[PDB]
């Protein structure tokens, strides 16, 4: 398809002070949180690889992992997670006032072209 869109919990953890949630790099890790990120890429991997259990109960999510009821919009070229914009899985930008509206647009597109010319991916798709 041309879209999908998900709500939180996602997958987090962390590689070389990265962290990733829903495999974007969301923020990375400074100071007396490195560590933090090291315990906790190690219970991830635990939980996951060993126990085969990722519920938040084994995994324990920090704060950096973001909120875990964003919301993510994906599409032909980009990606929105919370309120950040991805373009080949690297952070561009916070969303502005504009780029909302251009999620709505699309959205409501989408719905358009479905009880219907596809909409084109939002502007900020692009550079």
């Amino acid at each position: 398809f041309l879209f999908s869109m998900s709500t939180g919990p996602f997958i987090c953890t962390v590689k070389d002070n990265q962290v990733f949630v829903a495999n974007l790099p969301w923020t990375m890790l400074e100071g007396d949180d490195i560590q933090v990120g090291k315990e906790f890429a190690a219970r991830v991997e635990d939980c996951t690889n060993v126990k085969h259990d990722m519920a938040p109960t084994c995994t324990k999510p920090p704060p950096f992992c973001g909120p875990q009821d964003m919301k993510m919009f994906n599409f032909v070229g980009c990606s929105v997670l919370g309120n950040k914009l991805f373009i080949d899985q690297k952070y561009v930008r916070d969303l502005t006032a504009k780029d909302h509206a251009e999620v709505q647009t699309f959205r409501e597109k989408i719905a358009a072209f479905e009880e219907q010319s596809p909409p084109p991916p939002p502007s900020f798709c692009t550079v």
